């Protein structure tokens, strides 16, 4: 599924996002955005022979199991294929495990390259919150 903006803003608020670990929604919105472009369905492989899914491009070599993965560490117990679903449910329940791991929302490429220190709030205005 690809998700509306807005639409997205209010599915991870409903999930408990806003503000999880001190990063506002906006943070959250602006990384889907430039990982997946709200799509739920996306995947790209790295050269480590690795995969990236979903909304959020979780990895799997640390994060979910898709099987492939020699060493995968699996941490966040649940198949990569789950992290491609409709229902972002388990995309959110993972990305909380990896945003308190210490490194902070900088697990994310994409959040740490053009979303950190941008006017993140521009990525939730004008929606019905």
């Amino acid at each position: 599924k690809v998700f509306g903006r807005c639409e997205l803003a209010a599915a991870m608020k409903r999930h408990g996002l806003d503000n999880y670990r001190g990063y506002s929604l906006g943070n959250w919105v602006c990384a889907a955005k430039f990982e997946s472009n709200f799509n739920t369905q996306a995947t790209n492989r790295n050269t480590d022979g690795s995969t990236d899914y979903g909304i959020l491009q979780i990895n799997s070599r640390w994060w979910c199991n898709d099987g492939r993965t020699p060493g995968s560490r699996n941490l966040c117990n649940i198949p990569c294929s789950a992290l491609l679903s409709s229902d972002i449910t388990a995309s959110v329940n993972c990305a909380k495990k990896i945003v308190s791991d210490g490194n902070g929302m900088n697990a994310w490429v994409a959040w740490r390259n053009r979303c950190k220190a941008t006017d993140v709030q521009a990525w939730i205005r004008g929606c019905r919150l």
